[PDB]
Formats: structure tokens, C-alpha cells, sequence
């Protein structure tokens, strides 16, 4: 089964002043998420769900990485393909979890910033883990985004944010596709990571100015490919290639996101073991087909809010994530 975890965001200053009380309770020991759906103080009703891991509002970035990503990166380094999806309503922490932010007032360098998310921590760790273990390696990254079923390359420095990419089936891969023009940037060392990320961020700002609700309606796929070569004591070369897809999905809240709709239908088809799985019905599911009931080790981080105002969407997200737990994958 694929791994499904839940992360609740902490209250913001506005909610803090309103003396808001959380309707979400996370028990890491029991690995459960309990939501107050009604009831008055001394008695109420609740909805509880169990997941592989649960992270409360106070969970720090480093702990999400240690608990969820560390094991996944080790697998990527073993030469397997892995994917991590961030799913949930806009404003619940998908981007904070997948990307992170900078601590205010330049208190920390990017490498030591406690607010850094999965992407920067992962890139930094790859270089650390392969510092001198005898494995020669190269790291390449790409950032593909889907908006209104159109494809954009956020790491191409010479292309206009208006330029769309074309997708084709891979002749030498039945369930694979080729994204013509998608640029792969080589990360030569840890000291090249931040600037590369900043460039993509700058280009996304241009995208936001041009496309409506870009940050919430778009799907982003940040891919890291590690080509590795080991040489045995007898001179033989051992090759392994690991790939990690870090996906920040469009907000799940209740116009017409074909890829988001298709992702849900694919999950339903997989869990209900229906013969036909509609992978080809959206660009997102075609690109990530192997991550959904395929040979890629997949994990989903469902993000929720502690505010009573978001009760309906929170329950929807939990029900969606809990169902996804039934998806079966077959690693390499
Ligand atoms: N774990 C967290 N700790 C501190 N702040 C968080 C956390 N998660 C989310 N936030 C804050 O909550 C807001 C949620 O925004 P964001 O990450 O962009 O959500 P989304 O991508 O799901 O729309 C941001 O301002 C972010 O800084
Ligand atoms: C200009 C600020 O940029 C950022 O915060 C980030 C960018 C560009 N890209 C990603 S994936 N994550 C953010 C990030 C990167 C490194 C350390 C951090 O603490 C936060
Ligand atoms: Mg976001």
C-alpha cells in the first residue's frame, strides 16, 4: 500500500487573536486524527481516522523530513523511483510542507533555516549522503507545472511563462511520456541549490501575474533524478538511477480542474479494483501514472486546518486521504 500521512497547520495570528480553538486532535502514538464535527462542550460528536503517520500543528519541518522523507530518499538512492504528493485545501500547508519558507529577518542561511521544506532539505541531503561513499553521481532537477491542462517549464531561463510544452507517449515506454522541451538543470553541488530554486520562484511570480489563481489552481511536479555509478573492487561498474517526484497539487476545495478530477477518479478506480483506470484522461495522471498503482513507491501528505470554519473541507480531505490508503503499488 502507498503511505498516507496527515499534517495539520497551526493557527495564524488572525485566528490566534480570535481566541480560536482547534477542532483537530492528532495522536502520533495511535496515529489518529480526530475532528470535532459537533456537540457542545461537555459532550460532542467526532470523526476519527487512522493513518500511517499524523503530524500535529506544532510539528516542525525537520521532523516531517526525518519521519517521512529520510526513508524515501534512502530508497531513491537505492535506485528506485518515489513520489510524494501534497494534497489538501488551499491555505492548509501544501507549499509550506513541500517547499517551506524563509525565517524572517535573514536569521538563517538557507541550509540552516528551520522553515525550509522537503525540496531544499532533500537536495541538500543527497550531497551529504553521497559525499565519499564511493558512488559517483549527478543530480538533475526539473519543475513542470500544469495549469488549465497546459504544461509549463518553470526552470527554463530563456522561455516565456506563456510558452506551453507538448506531451507525447514514449515509444520505448508503454506507460511513459516525453515532455518536449522540459529543461533539466544539473545541480553540481549543494552550493548551487538555492539559486536554482530562486529562479523557479521568480518565474512563478510572473506566471501568477498572468494566470488567474495560479498558485492554487496549478499542479507542480518538482523532479530530482540521481544517476549513480559504483565501481567494484574488480573494476566493474554498477549503475543505478533514482528519481523522486515532489508534487504540490492544486487546492482540493470546492473551476473545473481536469487533472485534479482525474486524480480522484484514478484513485477510486484503483481502490475499487475496476478494470479500467482513467490515467489518460488528464495530463497530471499521464505524467504520474507509475506513481498511482504502479512500480513507484508513493506517499501522500494530506494537509488540513484546525479552524472550525474549514470543517467541511477538512473532513473531505481526510475521507479522500483515508481512501487512498487502499492503493497498492509494486516497487521496482
Ligand atoms: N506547519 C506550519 N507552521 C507554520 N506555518 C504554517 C505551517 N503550515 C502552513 N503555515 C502557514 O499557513 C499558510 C498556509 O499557506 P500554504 O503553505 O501556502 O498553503 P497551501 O499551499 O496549502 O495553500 C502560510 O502562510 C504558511 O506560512
Ligand atoms: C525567496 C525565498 O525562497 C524560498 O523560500 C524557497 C524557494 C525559492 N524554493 C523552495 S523549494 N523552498 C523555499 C526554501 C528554500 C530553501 C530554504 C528555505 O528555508 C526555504
Ligand atoms: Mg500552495
Amino acid at each position: 500500500n502507498i503511505q498516507v500521512v496527515v499534517r495539520c497547520r497551526p493557527f495564524n495570528l488572525a485566528e490566534r487573536k480570535a481566541s480560536a480553538h482547534s477542532i483537530v486532535e492528532c495522536d502520533p502514538v495511535r496515529k489518529e486524527v480526530s475532528v470535532r464535527t459537533g456537540g457542545l462542550a461537555d459532550k460532542s460528536s467526532r470523526k476519527t481516522y487512522t493513518f500511517d503517520m499524523v503530524f500535529g500543528a506544532s510539528t516542525k519541518q525537520i521532523d516531517v523530513y526525518r519521519s517521512v522523507v529520510c526513508p524515501i530518499l534512502d530508497e531513491v538512492i537505492m535506485g528506485y523511483n518515489c513520489t510524494i504528493f501534497a494534497y489538501g485545501q488551499t491555505g492548509t500547508g501544501k507549499t509550506f510542507t513541500m517547499e517551506g519558507e524563509r525565517s524572517p529577518n535573514e536569521e538563517y542561511t538557507w541550509e540552516e533555516d528551520p522553515l525550509a521544506g522537503i525540496i531544499p532539505r532533500t537536495l541538500h541531503q543527497i550531497f551529504e549522503k553521497l559525499t565519499d561513499n564511493g558512488t559517483e553521481f549527478s543530480v538533475k532537477v526539473s519543475l513542470l507545472e500544469i495549469y488549465n491542462e497546459e504544461l509549463f517549464d518553470l526552470l527554463n531561463p530563456s522561455s516565456d511563462v506563456s510558452e506551453r510544452l507538448q506531451m507525447f507517449d514514449d515509444p520505448r515506454n508503454k506507460r511513459g511520456v516525453i515532455i518536449k522541451g522540459l529543461e533539466e538543470i544539473t545541480v553540481h553541488n549543494k552550493d548551487e541549490v538555492y539559486q536554482i530554486l530562486e529562479k523557479g520562484a521568480a518565474k512563478r511570480t510572473t506566471a501568477a501575474t498572468l494566470m488567474n489563481a495560479y498558485s492554487s489552481r496549478s499542479h507542480s511536479v518538482f523532479s530530482v533524478t540521481i544517476h549513480m555509478k559504483e565501481t567494484t573492487i574488480d573494476g566493474e561498474e554498477l549503475v543505478k538511477i533514482g528519481k523522486l517526484n515532489l508534487v504540490d497539487l492544486a487546492g482540493s476545495e470546492n473551476n473545473i480542474n481536469q487533472s485534479l478530477l482525474t486524480l480522484g477518479r484514478v484513485i477510486t478506480a484503483l481502490v475499487e479494483r475496476t478494470p479500467h483506470v482513467p490515467y489518460r484522461e488528464s495530463k497530471l495522471t499521464r505524467i504520474l501514472q507509475d506513481s498511482l498503482g504502479g512500480r513507484t513507491r508513493t506517499s501522500i501528505i494530506a494537509t488540513i486546518s484546525p479552524a472550525s470554519l474549514n470543517l467541511e473541507e477538512t473532513l473531505s480531505t481526510l475521507e479522500y486521504a483515508h481512501r487512498a490508503k487502499n492503493i497498492l503499488n509494486k516497487p521496482e
